[PDB]
DNA sequence: AAGGAGACACGGCTTTTGCCGTGTC
């Protein structure tokens, strides 16, 4: 299968490499014949000669238009005639560009920001990740020596761990006595051995967890300190650290660096995103964390290293298992979009739709819109509207089902033929007209985007049936991946339509989909209420929760399924709800916020978690305790007893001052800060006394009883004397603990006043 | 091997029915 593509310059000429793995054998194919190009639109077909002779100079050499060619295409369905301007080297384009545009005879340019290696994938109709191939895969993690305030990677790496189908192992430069540890002499040797293991195992995929930001950069700086040629590429080269806009991404040539963190962070909601959180959420069991200060100990002592190594072998073992769960999904998205898994797994859905469209656009000789310019952008961004809103029921409900709207939207786009090339077309036989908001969609021919969604959904239906004709759970799981990927992809078109940066943006389409949505959602709600006696507890843009007042779990579930058939059969054409889960009890605070608990007792929240940087254990501990009281034991009064008791204990200084410490971190030379928060004012005055304060320093403070700013009365927990000092219990109650729990409990009728003391 | 550019609430300040500067997930 194709794993990746890139190009290399040689003798000034571009060369495409296609990286494959076919029948257990890695190989690199070459293409020297692929010409870069853009599209230009001309006022008159004659001024071509003035253009076919434009030139700009970059990196010494002058750049010409190696060739022009007049070609006929479609732009948004309507025929268009443009000039396809060829070149010599990909890099020519971002330089000759604005000079071709500026020319008075040129109206516009198109398809001038498509990365050459991706341009290749599309035009030759090549598709990464297709075929039977068993890819060979390796997870790895490192565990470093850390002390607060050190420059990045000043500390040495202590261990490198790796795992795959054969098991996990650790490489460390210190004698430890476990059957999966490989002792070597130094860190320089540790690294070199890791490098050898990778070279020998030759994996197609290296799996990290945030390797994009930590591990690879660490290993880089260390390999420079110790003169190790850090070679992981299959063509003998080092990890290529790349800037993606806001963050970094690391590439290993001829392999697939699969960074789990951006995949899991897109996939699931979570307060935290640690390895041990992620592993737990997905697999059930917890992962016994072993902290940095606890690590530096066992190393500098030499005692309890056998613990610290178990942690590293598990980081690797865990990272592998997560990879194996998440890979087959990203692999499906890669096939579907037709781009490398290295790109796809790092993309937003907005961005998958875009690449998908770009490919299909080509398949259909359809010139692509350009991105928004800077003003056309801001114009869109001001014209923003959301989705379906509905007020929630107060109170704590039982046996609740959740039903999913997300699949309605692409069905709507298909059913009412919603797309920019069908929007307000003059002279049609038939129209669909969006409710409330009035946009007309031609119905004579299928539009571009409805056309392709029709194919995706058909494909999904085909897969879903094939799953029913198979008992083998391995093949069933594999098909299930394909089925869910399509759902993910298809369901991204709604947000995409009103996505300001989108090429095929269309406000009218988004509003139109929102209106038809409101209608079908409203119908569904009316149906489940009137005809099935459900009460709808909460409903937003992607689903609603509902129950039968007073019914029991078996009943509600039976009745929910019956409603699914009824409404799925009744709603027009391809429109269908989906049953996305059941919850023991739950409560719903506003348009956007709620908490529910399932039949295994896993609480889930939305818009309720403490999210502030300057939090405190006492705040977090109390909210946690409240939710458990409400959701797990269904006992609102206990939750009120608990909050009261905490506010009491607070004001009578009997809350362990530890629980009041706030950990905030320093990011720059204090000089540089343009404004001074508390933790910065604490630190600032520590520095005025010549104490070591560096980027990376964790300020740990209490707020004390007094007046005015929080900065003026926050002290280092270090300097806190229980005997002498008095904590600001008013702050901890009003600013910290109560805002964490107030919204939850007002929902049940309780006022702030009731929780106070 | 190529260009890209987010959401969200904190404390504090010649905006307690806002605009920064900030730095987390
Ligand atoms: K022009
Ligand atoms: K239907
Ligand atoms: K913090």
């Amino acid at each position: 299968m194709i794993l990746d593509t890139d190009y290399i310059t040689e003798d000034g000429k571009p060369v495409i490499r296609i990286f494959k793995k076919e029948n257990g054998e890695f190989k690199i194919d070459y293409d020297r014949n692929f010409e870069p190009y853009i599209y230009a639109l001309l006022k008159d077909d004659s001024a071509i000669e003035d253009v076919k002779k434009i030139t700009a100079e970059r990196h010494g050499t002058t750049v010409r238009v190696v060739r022009a060619e007049k070609v006929k295409k479609k732009f948004l369905g309507r025929p268009i005639e443009v000039w396809k301007l060829y070149f010599t080297h990909p890099q020519d384009v971002p330089a000759i560009r604005d000079k071709i545009k500026e020319h008075p005879a040129v109206v516009d340019i198109y398809e001038y920001d498509i990365p050459f290696a991706k341009r290749y994938l599309i035009d030759k109709g090549l598709i990464p990740m297709e075929g039977d191939e068993e890819l060979k895969m390796l997870a790895f993690d490192i565990e470093t020596l850390y002390h607060e305030g050190e420059k990045f990677a000043e500390g040495p790496i202590l261990m490198i761990s790796y795992a795959d189908e054969e098991g996990a192992r650790v490489i460390t430069w210190r004698n430890i006595d476990l059957p999966y540890v490989d002792v070597v002499s130094t860190e320089k040797e540790m690294i070199k051995r890791f490098l050898k293991v990778v070279k020998e195992k030759d994996p197609d995929v290296l799996i990290t967890y945030n390797g994009d930001n930590f591990a690879f950069a660490y290993l880089k700086k260390r390999s420079e300190k110790l003169g190790v040629k850090f070679i992981l590429g299959r063509e003998g080269s080092e990890p290529k650290i790349q800037r993606m806009g806001d963050r970094f991404a690391v590439e290993v040539k001829g392999r697939i660096h699969f960074d789990l963190y951006p995949v899991i962070r897109r996939t699931i909601n979570l307060p935290t995103y640690t390895l041990e959180a992620v592993y737990e959420a997905i697999f059930g069991q917890p992962k016994e964390k072993v902290y940095a200060e606890e690590i530096a100990q066992a190393w500098e002592t030499g005692e309890g290293l056998e613990r610290v190594a178990r942690y590293s072998m598990e980081d690797a073992k865990v990272t592998y298992e997560l990879g194996k769960e998440f890979f087959p999904m990203e692999a499906q998205l890669s096939r579907l979009v037709g781009q490398s898994l290295w790109d796809v797994s790092r993309s937003s859905t907005g961005n998958l739709v875009e690449w998908f469209l770009l490919r299909k656009a080509y398949e259909r000789n359809e010139l692509a819109p350009n991105k928004p310019d800077e003003r056309e952008l801001a114009r869109r961004r001001e014209s923003y509207a959301g989705g379906y809103v509905k007020e929630p029921e107060r109170g704590l409900w039982e046996n609740i089902v959740y039903l999913d709207f997300r699949s309605l939207y692409p069905s709507i786009i298909i059913t009412h033929n919603v797309s920019p090339d069908t929007l307000n077309r003059e002279g049609c036989e038939e129209y669909d007209v969006a409710p409330q908001v009035g946009h007309k969609f031609c119905k004579d021919f299928p539009g571009f985007i409805p056309s392709l969604l029709g194919d995706l959904l058909e494909e999904r239906q085909k897969v879903k049936k094939k799953m029913k004709a198979t008992i083998d759970p391995i093949e069933k799981k594999l098909l299930d991946y394909r089925q869910r990927a399509i759902k993910i992809l298809a369901n991204s078109f709604y947000g995409y339509y009103g996505y300001a940066k989108a090429r095929w943006y269309c406000k009218e389409c988004a509003e139109s989909v929102t209106a038809w949505g409101r209608q079908y959602i409203e119908t569904t709600i009316r149906e489940i209420e009137e005809k099935f006696g459900f009460k709808v507890l909460y409903a937003d843009t992607d689903g609603f929760f509902a129950t039968i007042p007073g019914a029991d779990a078996e009943t509600v579930k039976k009745k929910a399924k019956e409603f699914l058939d009824y409404i799925n059969a009744k709603l027009p054409g391809l429109l269908e709800l989906e049953y996305e889960g059941f919850y023991k009890r739950g409560f719903f605070v506003t348009k956007k916020k709620y908490a529910v608990i399932d039949e295994e007792d896993k609480i889930t929240t939305r818009g309720l978690e403490i999210v502030r940087r300057d939090w405190s254990e006492i705040a977090k501990e109390t909210q946690a305790r409240v939710l458990e009281a409400i959701l797990k034991h269904g006992d609102v009064e206990e939750a009120v007893r608990i909050v009261k008791e905490v506010t009491e204990k607070l004001s009578k200084y009997e809350v362990p001052p530890e629980k009041l410490v706030i950990y905030e971190q320093i990011t720059r030379d204090l000089k540089d800060y343009k404004a001074t928060g508390p933790h910065v004012a604490v630190a600032k005055r520590l520095a005025a006394r010549g104490i070591k304060i560096r980027p990376g320093t964790v300020i740990s403070y209490i707020v004390l009883k007094g007046s005015g700013r929080i900065g003026d009365r926050a002290i280092p927990f270090d300097e806190f004397d229980p005997a002498k000092h008095k904590y600001d219990a008013e702050y901890y109650i009003e600013n910290q603990v109560l805002p964490a729990v107030e919204r939850i409990l007002r929902a049940f009728g309780y006022r702030k006043e009731d929780l106070r003391y």
